[PDB]
């Protein structure tokens, strides 16, 4: 349990995002939605949180492609929880490309919102827990924080970026209570990703599922995808009292995608 | 959260092995415990296991050196239990001397308690948790499981090996809902490491925390100890159903150590 | 040798930069310097390298942390070696302080050259090359792209950005007959490490060179530097043709840093 | 570039091992081929590296697989040489076959040849090499030293350890002049590869060439096998004076493998 804790998770109004902050808020902790998105239902679920989990669940706006912007926004944030435990760093945009025809203002701002935005919030989030003695900053990246795939250059260069920006957040505060890690992982039954599939399965006259299967076998071995609710167990875990030595570190949940 | 599960830990009459033992028995888990000791101790720590979280705890000695004798001990595992859902692969010994002055008896020693034992007893209850179609191998490799340090061949080549080794078996069985995942941990205060900050205390004229600060400064930076609790916790998470996608992967629990 | 070749090389007016350019000139390929200088000295070293080795060394100035400047340069380049076989992205920053007290305009500095130049860089490189169908794409990393330090967030996401950045143009162009590797350094004694030295030689009251060792072995397990020399080395060997078949991968030379 | 070098490679009378010693000899250095094969065969080999580069090459019958053999093999090989400057560990061997049913003869004679036996080869050849001040250890690893595959569990174990006693070995050494390193190749054509490719091959009706882009596909995305004499080009730059500062670490050859 995380009952008293403060967190705040980025991009946050759906998916990846939402998961976390629901693990957490399950787990006890009063946290902080982020992110756009049709304004009822980014409400719609802020209240859900609250009543579903009997904690505080604050709804601040934010575009993180933006230095100065995200740095407020985390200040605001600790002052509507009256303090800062966990950070969850989850604003994300991708673009596929390969490198000679990938868009010059595409590089930007998926560097400006998946690596720059990690920093700009750690950098703020770190005097509160400095000063409080306990911390948790947990980026996170994918498995593509940790190898590449055919033209995907921004986005693997950017969480390449976070989990080495994970590394010196966890050196510069070792033994201070505070940890930092960064959850890599693999295939999630994402909306889009959800759309991918259909293409393949009328594309090629299969059952939907057969057709997940196929797009996950290049790289998850499990051909299972990873579940949002496993995400936030993740999250909740390096929040635990166990996590308290673990730091500078990645946890991968990619059904088997790294270990070959 | 993992009542009704049966778990089996090698080497857990003391130390690490001891604590996640208790750790997956707090969790509810019945736990075989095997380790060598003298017999009043055992039946202690088998007494409490089952008085304290009322679980059914049973001890298996077994000589772990012998490929045979440690493949018949986890039959005999699962035959206690009447079952097999967890297996921790913990035992091993060290041995610290320069590589051209390391005893062949040390070597071999090394490699047949902490890479071999680790094979046998994971072919010998892959089949139980195949045909059940769900389990979790949890090697207890080490931050040498990633990284060397001066004088301990034997146990990086071995720690190595059981890190390549959990990522065979994961992808062996990727999808069946057995996982292996290898915990490797950071400096542990051992008993044996007790009188190693003692010695060093005296030696520098400090006091004891200062000495375990000294000790612990030149590998990791957080300059606290991983404790057993700790890895238990970890070993819990793992065998939990937010890990189901964690397979073939490393958890480090080492207070930075490989972040830099 | 690698007679013919039309290597080029970002920041080679000095440094490591000039280094290698000697080396690709040595083995008997025409060389591009670009580098800040003054008009004396960088032309000095121009026409040397012309001289020196039989071949034709070009000067081309450019501001690489631009996009379009550095799109240009590259154009520039092939234009005046009538071709490009070699791309070396070498240029960077550093700037040393603990997160929450970097700026943000040595962060974005930082990030724009030492990461975001080797995009650009080698985007404009590759169309070249794609045509050919050879092409040899080497970024020089750092130790600091697969681990971290202290106080350096910008330089080691940057450096972790372009070992990602790396994998993906060699998955992007495999079996094209274009490969690109990331060089990863341990300390070079450079004129700026010298001045680290000689804090240190001062403050402990020990001569110049056993300070040198008391600076290399926080992270440099051989005490000694690595030189410009074997850098250039390792260059022109990642040119030849035994290395038809490394792409995507790091060639660190850190005398022992990633290795513990 | 080796002339007067001492060199000397493991199981080199024929494929990986002999391309080695073969441009090992090519670039100067005497050598000492080993492994198995006619009287008639291993004397054509040695005599032509003798006769076709002006360099003096011995051949030694020694089984590495026993501990004590391996020891006096090498010491045989500095006696024939004249000293002991470059030792390649190459000897190896497999088996496929799923873990609960890997045969336990196969599991000990894979340890015992290809992790085992670099234990024993360097443990003898290093004394030589401390006392020279200078030394070159070349360990013959793969990309199953990083990664894994299904169904060879001894060989990816066995493969890891190399590499984790390959760090060991150099921070052991760093310094002193002598270096270890260890090179990761991925497939090359040999005998019991072809075999696979053919089986395929005639498994589908698909001439070798489509029947083996199968078995590429797979894992290595360049698509193109990698040759013995690039791996060989490989060891005469870890012998050179510009990797002295090259110690401890990976050098990968597999068309991308590890990049994803
Ligand atoms: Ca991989
Ligand atoms: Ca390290
Ligand atoms: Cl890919
Ligand atoms: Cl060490
Ligand atoms: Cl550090
Ligand atoms: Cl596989």
């Amino acid at each position: 349990m995380l009952k008293g804790k403060k967190a705040v998770v980025t991009g946050s109004t759906s998916g990846i995002g939402l998961a976390m902050a629901t693990e957490l808020a399950k787990a006890g902790a009063d946290v902080v939605i982020n992110g756009f998105g049709q304004p009822e239902d980014i409400e719609r679920e802020r209240s859900t949180l609250e009543s579903k989990f009997g904690v505080k669940a604050y709804y601040l706006n934010a575009d993180l492609s933006d230095a100065q912007a995200t740095r407020d926004f985390i200040a605001k944030a600790a002052e509507a929880l009256g303090g800062l435990d966990i950070l969850v760093n989850n604003a994300g945009i991708q673009h596929t490309a390969p490198i000679e025809e990938f868009p010059v203002d595409k590089w930007n701002a998926i560097i400006a919102l998946n690596l720059s935005a990690v920093f700009h919030g750690t950098a703020a989030a770190l005097p509160i827990m400095q000063k409080q003695g306990w911390g948790r900053i947990i980026n996170i990246a994918s498995a593509h924080g940790l190898v590449a795939s055919v033209n995907k250059s921004a986005y693997v260069a950017a969480k390449h970026g976070v989990v080495g920006l994970t590394k010196v957040t966890a050196l510069e505060n070792a033994g201070k209570g505070i940890t930092c890690n960064a959850i890599c992982p693999g295939w999630v039954r994402t909306p889009l990703v959800e759309k991918q599939i259909e293409a393949i399965s009328q594309q090629k006259g299969i059952d939907i599922e057969a057709a997940a299967r196929e797009l996950l076998a290049e790289k998850q071995p499990s051909l299972q995808f990873v579940t949002p609710e496993q995400l936030g167990g993740a999250a909740v875990f390096l929040s635990s009292a166990a996590a308290d030595q673990m730091t500078g570190t990645t946890l991968s949940l990619d059904g088997g995608w790294t270990a070959r």
